[PDB]
């Protein structure tokens, strides 16, 4: 039987850049693990609504969930972490709240109260965290919900979300919340030693606001003397459990083995009072040997509009390792510019050195000729390519210009093309999760070994329904449609044409799992290993 | 059986001037008529190391303990509200703390470790508290430790108290240690409503140094709305039980009913979980009807040195109306100061109105030509005269006057005088409680209905051994003295000479309480209430 | 002109072991090159009423003033940046604070008044402040006092001080007061950027008591981008003249130059109004080149009781590498333990690999054979020794064995030894400046070239007067001694039975100075290269 769901927030002292992210991510593995129903939530502070707006060569990629909603990059870590999907919910911010409780107020629905800071935002904060207590669409209720708070404690950027927390402790009580902490300890380095003293002024302002934590972890780059543990537990009235050392890990896969090796999931288990349960390692053992214990080294070039910030293409380097990992090959990434691909000789002197090319997404960027000459240059050369969103429209311009439509484009890079191959339907943004079918007994067919699919998608251009049977001339095949055929999903060069080139307009790196890889991209490495083994 | 000795810190914030004593004296009282053997301690601030320095007409009388040490007046309430004797261990103070802790420097017991301010201190105040739960000399251990930290929180004067009360919290654990709380609430004239937020403010404070209040008393002039205890309970976490009006009551007496009747103490034995037990109010039912029903009013002069500050004399107050309480008689005490009285024209324009006088102590003080000339006054008017400490010496040179010894004086205010009467036995300076015995069926004898007496001192001149015989001239009867006959101990004029005129060395004020009134107080008032009837 | 003496407070905040000590050093260094009178002080927060109870070994060495005051080593770099004697008053602890103020308390000076902390702490404090300002025995008054607060602000260890700098600032006001404040900056190695969060979280803490700092020096190890210090200065209202990068530098004489290079002390004259005036490198450029351009290494065997801590022997090391500047000679230490050296097999085996040995202090330190073993090893191997002041009494006690008096010792390690060479005068505690005079034409004499010197001295065991003429049957000169003849304060062998074997009773490293090193280390170190160049 299930008792109330617990809340375990997470907050951050002394800086930010500390990994609340991944070390929340990993103590939701291990209550997996267990066998807990745990699922996660992130309080985004800052004000932007949703992050459409966001330039992602700045601020990393943007996320989908399966019901469309758009949410910070953040939430790929705890999806990928759990294998679980996350509601839109899964990501609240400042903005939702402010423009919330201002909208009811100008549709007049508080009765002409007066709209104060406290209780109105805070018991609507409040209610976004309480709402993910409710059961999920098959009717079961997690056992705890992980709620990570931004910013750091002690910002006014925070505060409001600090002080929902602290009702929330109070309406629930102890017995049912927990506080972990989040604190640098500084290596100093002429006098040799760890210093404790900004992790007790980091737990004296988060007392400040009437929090109280229960364990602290300590971000460190080397283990934490004993000595130096006991005097926090003594300073900060933390049980002496519940201080941490947590080094910086080798590796984000590592970070789960370091919280179970300073058993902080069993003080987790006791103090909430959960259903105690032992921890099976056999899902994850098998992991850190493939991440370890690599029996060849493959290089993919992945042909990035800007590419200086590499968080910008996060889950798809992500999903690539996580193919490279089913076929037991470290996968190396080439991050080439595509502005240096637009010339064939350029092209030839970027991508000759690599096993295979990926084309990944750009929504909202400009230019993209360089992109098709990198696949043109990819074709000759014979390399695999793999073509994300707008990697599908510029293989559709390549191929179409390759049967002379040389004025082909897109209708979004330019509307007075006289061939738009791929047009607006701005028309119908899709977004999120639709069905598609496959061509049975297609290369894709036969990587999915299924012929019915689901994908998330983020686009609002489509392949002209006009086209197809002219671009067809080309040899490609349009492998995958909408059910009723009147959408393009899939294109793909026939075996013999090539060994293996295919595009989508979906992004399939959103349904990877380290466990569970996604399919194409399992393909698409095992045709660059027999590239290079054939090479 | 009984389980660990429980601890109850009490602080105060917003301002002192609150009541944190007479609160904690009464949380005492009704703890003690449940039956619990309680205890208190008080934790002065100041540097003081006892008060034996202090100008009593600025910062109140000096109390003396069983074993003769010096404390600060606040012992007093607490020994008058438990019935119980104190140790001297019951007034640390800064003092103590850091003159102990640079002597054993001094000493080198510290083997030349640098002496921090934590935890050397800090453990060493720990160990001042915690010596309150070792068993007394008949092997009994108290139930509840009561301690007043003064100051108020946020004082540079107090941070390691707090830092102490901190580390003891962690030690014992919240089973076992509990923090009262008292907080000021304003009412503000010009808008006509209670203000919570200083008390919100007071508590942030309090917990910024990390320690959690389990209960608000408010001090307000009106009883707290409920409207006012949910918020307060909201914002500070106080469960609402523990939420508590305290208004200014009609007289300290009346306490124990105030904080009974939002009942206090039912909540503090649950949250200790102390052997719980019903109150019985018939002891202390009987003395609110004492005084709240006086049957007749009578009037006693106190022949104070200084008398704009009465605190001064505050336990000397206390034991008078504690002896009017025992005649159901409201003593009213005429404030006269004894510089008036030093002429008998004066003398007379003063004392004719009242029905008794009273000459108090004056440790410390200079020039008594005053008090002589008002007991020779009161003497030729037959007013009943008492004298505590300096009283006696007064009496006694006034008595040796009479017989003619006309420069007699005490050698303190005369060290050349001719005939010292009272002169150094600066000899011994007798401290705290010693035996005497009486002159059986003596005055005094038949007032204490016994013959072995004891009494708390603080006096360094004695009646001179050579004069005895030479006094008792005028018919005054040493009618006490040591056991051994060596010291002066009482002296009373007989009956037919005049109704009741006795003197002590002795503090007998310091052993009243209203529940056991001081036999010689019973007896004085008595007197003044004879001389009301006769005149 | 003199306007009134200037006030520059250091304090620290987010962590110690940041160099406020060398840095604020190096900040009287560039203001005495101005030519403005700079003096200095420490004011420790531990409460030690003097460090001659501290155990050396944990805490490092005891320095001594010319008036004979223990102070905290602390006080030796503020000596060797200045070249300035710094009185006893130099160094201000809590303890000498606490033991006054309770002093004044029990001989009643305070007429009765109550010691709260406030103002009668703080006011002493500020007395012990402003005592700087007054005219030295010249009658010379200093232009700017710098005051090292001791501890973290937010310390409770420190809170009084801190109230007492805001008081002094009320009452000089901000035209004579300035605060500097030091704070750290630290890298992390995942993100691999800078955080200034922690500072402004210390400026944040320093402000909630009241002072408002005018300049930042930020402690990192590589330079602070511009960007971060512009940030710095928005979020920390800094003026960003004063936001200044510090990195770990090189070694400590080079900071003087990082601290001129990002022009603070242009800024401090011209916030503080002192007369400027231009910085003359001449001293100090000649000192980084003898520091960086070394034409020879020289190994010197000092021989601790306990070497795991070198900072007990801080000022020692310090004067030896003064006197290796003087030849341009890179002193390199080997850091020999005597308790391997108590063995003739075991001293060749650590003392054979160096050009010459010291015998260093160890007041209170048990145990001495090792370095009686090692000294005679090192007469017999033929290298320079010199002793400092037990190392003068190891060196007699071998020279008194060489001539057969075997079982020689000093009365405080044998009290029962039949023929204490070194005896108690417990005696004459001498401390601090004694006038000595030396054999004209002496070795000695011959180093120093004059007659007459002065020393600073810690010692209570004199060599025996009755012993002198048995003692020189080795040769062994007592080539100096007081005025009157009365005590020995130098020994020496003839140049022609050993090249340089010298001891003094003196502690003569607390007389070095980089720009003027001490005569006896320059001798001592042309000894060690003679035979260096002869080996
Ligand atoms: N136990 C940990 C914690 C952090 N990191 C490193 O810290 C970096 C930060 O990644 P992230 O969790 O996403 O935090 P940030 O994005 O940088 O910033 P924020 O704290 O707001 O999440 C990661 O590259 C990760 O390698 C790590 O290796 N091991
Ligand atoms: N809440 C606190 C914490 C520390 N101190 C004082 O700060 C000094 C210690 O300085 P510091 O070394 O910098 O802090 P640590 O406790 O020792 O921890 P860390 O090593 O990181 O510095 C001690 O005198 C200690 O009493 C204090 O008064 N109040
Ligand atoms: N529940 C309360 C609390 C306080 N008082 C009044 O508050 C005054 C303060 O007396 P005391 O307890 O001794 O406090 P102070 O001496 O004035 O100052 P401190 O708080 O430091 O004890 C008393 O006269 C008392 O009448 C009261 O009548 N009822
Ligand atoms: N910890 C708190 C407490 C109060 N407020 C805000 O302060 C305002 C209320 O002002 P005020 O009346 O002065 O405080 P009260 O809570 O109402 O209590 P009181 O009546 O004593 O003033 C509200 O906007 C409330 O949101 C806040 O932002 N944070
Ligand atoms: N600008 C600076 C500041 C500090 N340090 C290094 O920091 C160390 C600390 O020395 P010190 O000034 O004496 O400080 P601590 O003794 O270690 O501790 P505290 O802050 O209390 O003085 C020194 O070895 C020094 O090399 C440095 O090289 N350059
Ligand atoms: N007094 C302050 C300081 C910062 N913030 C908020 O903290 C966030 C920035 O986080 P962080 O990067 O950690 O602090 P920085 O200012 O950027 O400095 P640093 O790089 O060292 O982290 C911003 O939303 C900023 O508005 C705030 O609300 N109040």
């Amino acid at each position: 039987p299930q008792t109330a769901t617990k809340h375990l927030f997470v907050s951050g002292g002394v800086a930010s850049s500390l990994g609340k992210g991944l070390t929340a991510s990993s103590l939701g593995q291990l209550l997996t693990a267990r066998g807990l129903h745990v699922t996660m939530q992130k309080l985004d502070p800052y004000l932007n609504v949703d992050p459409g707006t966001m330039n992602p060569f700045q601020h990393g990629e943007v996320f989908v969930t399966e019901d469309g909603a758009e949410t910070d990059l953040d939430v790929g870590h705890y999806e990928r972490f759990l294998d679980r999907n996350l509601p839109g919910s899964a990501n609240v911010t400042t903005g939702q709240v402010y423009s919330t409780v201002i909208a009811k107020e100008r549709r007049g629905e508080y009765l002409g109260d007066t709209v104060q800071v406290i209780p109105h935002i805070t018991d609507e904060i409040k209610r976004r965290i309480l709402a993910m207590a409710q059961p999920d669409a098959d009717g079961n209720r997690p056992d705890v919900v992980i709620t990570e708070i931004g910013g750091t404690v002690g910002d006014i950027e925070s505060q409001p979300f600090l002080e929902a927390a602290r009702q929330v402790r109070h309406y629930l009580g102890r017995e049912d919340v927990f506080f972990l902490h989040v604190s640098l300890v500084p290596y100093l380095a002429p006098s040799g030693e760890l210093k404790t003293k900004p992790t007790q002024h980091s737990v004296a302002a988060l007392r400040s606001i009437g929090i109280t934590p229960d364990a602290l972890i300590l971000r460190c780059d080397r283990d934490v003397p004993e000595a130096l543990k006991n005097k926090i537990a003594l300073m900060c009235d933390v049980d002496i459990d519940g201080v941490i050392s947590t080094p910086d890990a080798p590796s984000i896969y590592d970070i789960p083995k370091v919280l179970h090796r300073e058993e902080l999931d069993a003080f987790v288990v006791r103090r909430l009072n959960l259903p105690f349960r032992d921890v099976d390692w056999t899902e994850w053992d098998d992991l850190l040997r493939r991440v370890h214990e690599p029996h060849e080294t493959v290089r993919i070039a992945l042909v990035g509009k800007y590419v200086e910030l590499s968080d910008a293409y996060l889950s798809v380097a992500e999903a690539l390792r996580a193919g490279g990992f089913k076929h037991r090959a470290k996968v190396e990434i080439c991050w080439v510019a595509s502005d240096g691909c637009e010339t064939t000789s350029g092209a030839a002197a970027a991508l000759g050195d690599v096993h295979g090319v990926l084309i990944p997404g750009g929504f909202g960027i400009r230019g993209i000729e360089g992109k098709i000459g990198a696949i043109a240059y990819a074709r000759a050369r014979g390399l695999p390519v793999l073509g994300l969103c707008l990697g599908l429209q510029c293989i559709v311009i390549e191929a179409a210009r390759s049967v002379g439509l040389t004025n082909a484009n897109s209708a979004e890079f330019d509307p007075d093309t006289p061939d738009p191959v791929i047009a607006t339907m701005g028309g119908t943004m899709r977004l999120g999760s639709y069905p598609a079918v496959l061509e049975p007994d297609s290369v894709v067919a036969q990587a999915y070994q299924t012929t019915q699919v689901s994908e998330r998608h983020r686009h609002r251009y489509e392949v002209n329904n006009a086209y197809r049977d002219k671009i067809a001339e080309s040899g490609l095949r349009f492998s995958g449609t909408s059910p009723d055929g009147h959408l393009v999903e899939f294109v793909e060069y026939p075996p013999d044409r090539h060994p293996f080139v295919v595009g989508t307009q979906a992004h399939p790196e959103l349904k990877s799992r380290p466990t569970r890889p996604h399919p194409l991209f399992v393909a698409f490495v095992g045709a660059a290993i027999d590239y290079k083994a054939g090479e």
